[PDB]
């Protein structure tokens, strides 16, 4: 059945047996099978692919054909009829801060990315998808249904390009299409350091041997730094306000500038490296430049792994945490550490947690000026609002103080995401994230709602009422199989997100399962997990325990009142305290006086 996984990546990476440092590619984590967990390779398949022609063609590609005897419903219509909502009033999650949403993206972007297919540059295929909405090749477009108001305003389709596949990027037929992953499967701060050895050596300041991450020369934030600008034109960030031409930020991940806030928590991560690396010459000046970068890298990875697993996962998984993430019991060389395909869709659950507006607060957590509260749609690829409109202190402040969206069945994904999305390649603020998610399922795999209900050993419904009592909504059950027509054909993203939430969490029975499994595998399979004996000295761990996001901001911003629990909804002034009462990171155990 194997062929035998194929693949051309970073053509040449061989291991060091006895060095304590991760590679950038993610190779040599596992000794036995050195590629497992690496980057630019196939996403894993917990379940066989489900295509029309059986190998590559997404369900609903040809007209005449059907998944299970029925015509699959258009993505934008499924969107139009189930997902969106008019009234923003009263969706905000009452026990979760914007940081809850925002750290969801950081962790995600650390774990998976399936790059879209541009076998196109100086090209007409980009044009043939945009202009003429002609399906074929790699242009698999999102049509508008009858009586969509995008028709009067935009056209017939939303261009949509198929994601990358392996063993060759050109046209090919054979096996079953597996989608590529351009980032390392481990929580290793790939998004801050890069995943391509070539990109990783460009984000660095090899000018001076303090082992520092290369910063911005031209823009400044009260003495505190910014990531460098990606000085390649064209620039999605320059496009949305040309008068100030401020390009996007350069980071270990392409997507760093997709949104204002994403770029903010990303500038906290960069600043933290240069602070640790600075602090670490202070103690052991005998060190060369790479042992600076590398030690600071290891401790920053430790940071992201500790916050993700101790503070985020329990408020996302909830009662199902103990079920899927049992306490730690060492390392397993036999576990697959890789991101499976379905995960790249299950973890998109956050798209229903993004609220309509992003606000900007002053030094008393009070609205910051005349235009404080900005619509989220004016914020995609917006770097000018942070270099030019006050730095990151008014944005870190909103993260701590403001609620995120609570996923609601009657209110699923905001219209700012579902109607006015800016897409980097294109010019309009009017793509649909909910619709673009649904085609993306069909592009990738992707076994229906029931296949994946079975994976977790849950009731696979069958009937209008067999769904009614699973989602606990009679109207949503109707709407769902009015379009899909059998519970089987429901795309995971919507089918999974449609379920009510498990006790003390933010996802449901199915999604808790898919999410839980992956997060356990990536912990149990990572040789460099912070708790495995060997990677940190027993002292170092006890200092690493003292860290919090609350501190990530006290050491790297001029915010001086913060919550003690930054992931849950709390109010200024009351729940906010001085940086002084917040535990610091004791870096003493990292000193190694030579003689
Ligand atoms: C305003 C906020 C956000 C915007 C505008 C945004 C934008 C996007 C866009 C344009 C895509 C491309 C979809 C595709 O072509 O595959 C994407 C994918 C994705 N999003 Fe978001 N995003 C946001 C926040 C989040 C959050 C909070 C999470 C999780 C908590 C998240 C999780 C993901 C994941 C896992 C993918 C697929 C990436 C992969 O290939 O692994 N996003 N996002
Ligand atoms: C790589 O690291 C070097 C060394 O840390 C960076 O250069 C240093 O940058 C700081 C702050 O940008 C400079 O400090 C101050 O400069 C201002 C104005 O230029 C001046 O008013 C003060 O006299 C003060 O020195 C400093 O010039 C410079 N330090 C040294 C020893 O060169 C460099 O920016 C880093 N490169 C990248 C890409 O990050
Ligand atoms: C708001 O959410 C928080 C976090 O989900 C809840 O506090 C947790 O309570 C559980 C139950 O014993 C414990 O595992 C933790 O000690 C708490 N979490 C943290 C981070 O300390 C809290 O109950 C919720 N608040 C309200 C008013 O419902
Ligand atoms: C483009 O960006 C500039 C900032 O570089 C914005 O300019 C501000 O605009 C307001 C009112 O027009 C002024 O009162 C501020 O002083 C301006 N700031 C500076 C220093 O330029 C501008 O609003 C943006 N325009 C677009 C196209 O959205
Ligand atoms: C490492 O973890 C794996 C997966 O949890 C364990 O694999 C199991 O091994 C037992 C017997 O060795 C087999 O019956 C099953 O094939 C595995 N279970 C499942 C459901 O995956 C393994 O036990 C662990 N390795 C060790 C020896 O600690
Ligand atoms: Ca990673």
């Amino acid at each position: 059945s194997w062929e035998v996984g194929c693949g051309a990546p970073v053509p040449l990476v061989t291991c060091d047996e006895q060095s304590p440092y991760r590679t950038i590619t993610g190779d040599c984590n596992n000794r036995r099978s050195p590629a497992l967990g690496a980057a630019n390779r196939a996403l894993a398949r917990w379940l066989p692919a489900e295509y029309e022609d059986g190998l590559a063609v997404p369900f609903g590609w040809t007209q005449r054909k059907t998944r299970n005897g029925f015509r699959v419903p258009l993505a934008r219509e499924v969107s139009n009829k189930i997902v969106g909502y008019l009234d923003e009033e009263g969706v905000l999650d009452q026990n979760r801060s914007l940081l809850f949403m925002q750290w969801g993206q950081i962790v995600d972007h650390d774990l998976d990315f399936a790059p879209e297919t541009e076998l196109g540059s100086s090209e007409h295929s980009k044009v043939q998808c945009e202009e003429y909405c002609v399906q074929g090749d790699e242009c698999f477009p999102i049509m508008f249904p009858k009586n969509d108001p995008k028709l009067k305003t935009q056209g017939k389709c939303m261009p949509f390009f198929r994601a990358g596949f392996v063993c060759p990027t050109p046209p090919y037929q054979s096996l079953a299409r597996d989608q590529i992953n351009a980032v390392t499967s481990f929580l290793d701060a790939s998004l801050v350091y890069g995943s391509e050895p070539s990109l990783a050596s460009r984000l660095r300041n090899l000018s001076s041997p303090l082992g520092l991450m290369a910063v911005n020369q031209e823009a400044w934030d009260h003495g505190l730094a910014y990531p460098p600008f990606n000085n390649v034109k064209p620039s999605p960030c320059e496009f949305i306000n040309t008068t100030a031409h401020v390009p996007c930020f350069q980071a270990g991940d392409s997507r760093a500038s997709e949104q204002i806030l994403l770029a903010t928590v990303h500038t906290l991560l960069l600043r933290e490296h240069n602070r640790l690396a600075r602090e670490l010459k202070r103690l052991n000046p005998h060190w060369d430049g790479e042992m600076l970068y590398q030690e600071a890298r290891k401790i920053l990875g430790a940071f992201i792994q500790i916050i993700t697993f101790r503070d985020y996962l329990p408020i996302v998984l909830g009662s199902e945490m103990q079920k899927w993430i049992p306490p730690y019991q060492g390392y397993n060389n036999s576990v697959d550490p890789r991101i499976s395909n379905v995960f790249t869709f299950a973890f998109r659950f956050g798209h229903m947690e993004v609220p309509s507006t992003v606000s900007r607060l002053d030094e008393n957590y009070q609205p910051w000026g005349p235009e404080a509260e900005l619509p989220l749609h004016t914020l995609f690829f917006n770097t000018w609002r942070i270099i030019k409109d006050g730095g990151i202190d008014p944005l870190v402040r909103g993260l701590l103080a403001k609620n995120s969206k609570l996923m609601n069945q009657n209110k699923m994904v905001t219209s700012e995401l579902r109607n006015k999305l800016f897409q980097p390649t294109h010019k309009v603020h009017g793509f649909d994230l909910a619709a673009i998610n649904l085609q993306r399922c069909r592009d990738h795999g992707m076994p229906g709602y029931n296949s994946w209900r079975g994976f977790c050993g849950l009731s696979q419904p069958k009937t209008l009422k067999g769904l009614q009592a699973v989602l606990k909504n009679k109207v949503l059950a109707k709407k769902l199989l009015d379009l899909y027509k059998t519970p089987d054909n429901i795309d995971i993203w919507i089918g999974g997100n449609a379920e009510p939430m498990v006790e003390r969490g933010r996802v449901g029975p199915l999604l808790a399962c898919l999410l839980g499994r992956q997060f356990q595998q990536i912990r149990d399979g990572d040789r460099f997990w912070w708790e495995n004996p060997g990677v940190f000295t027993e002292k170092q761990r006890d200092s690493l325990q003292k860290v919090s996001f609350s501190r990530l901001i006290c050491d790297n911003t001029h915010i001086t009142k913060v919550p003690l629990h930054a992931f849950q909804a709390n109010n200024y002034p009351h729940d906010f305290v001085d940086c002084s009462a917040v535990d610091k990171l004791d870096l003493s155990p990292w000193a190694s006086r030579e003689n």
